[PDB]
């Protein structure tokens, strides 16, 4: 509808699978080469289905900060064929806070999904389904189950992916160049 939405389709269109694990169904952002994000929570194993074809993983890491605290982020290699376009140069540098951001989710239960959920805050420290999770965006939408993986856009950044929600707020982990240096 506007240039948020133009910026969030642009990625959803090349850099997103969907990803099917023993915990459900993800969106999953493609970020450069074969090398993809997930929320910790899908329980990423050996195999993984990425739009519905049985594919190995070669490498899977639960990103924790330097004081041994969750992260929320699996970063994933994956075996396939095929590279993703490099978006490392839209990943924010460092913690922030942002307007006007869109939430993008692509799923079987919610195809070409867009939300605007407007302001995003630097939120922190949350006790996310129990475990203490550090480098949390907080929107003021009231996000439900099948969202998690979304992609957090503005214009001309990736700043998140949505791993949780309390029914009146909606959660996603930082995504930062550094995590993705090769």
């Amino acid at each position: 509808m506007g240039p948020g939405f133009d910026f969030a389709q642009a990625i959803m269109k090349k850099n997103t699978v969907i990803a099917r694990t023993e915990k459900g169904e993800f969106t999953m952002l493609g970020v450069y080469d074969r090398v993809a994000v997930i929320p910790t929570h899908a329980s990423v194993g050996e195999i993984i289905y990425i739009n519905d074809v049985e594919t190995r993983v070669l490498d899977a890491c639960a990103l924790r900060d330097l004081t041994d605290t969750n992260l929320e982020i699996t970063i994933v290699k994956l075996d396939r064929n095929q590279k993703f376009r490099d978006i490392r140069h839209f990943l924010p540098r460092c913690e922030d806070d942002y307007n006007d951001a869109v939430l993008s989710v692509h799923t079987s239960k919610f195809p070409n999904m867009y939300i605007p959920v407007g302001q995003v805050t630097n939120y922190g420290f949350l006790n996310l389904g129990g475990t203490p999770t550090h480098r949390i965006l907080m929107y003021n939408f009231p996000t439900r189950a099948g969202q998690c993986g979304g992609v957090v856009t503005t214009t001309g950044k990736v700043i998140g992916i949505h791993v949780g929600g309390n029914g009146a707020q909606g959660f996603a982990a930082m995504l930062l160049h550094s995590y993705f240096t090769d």
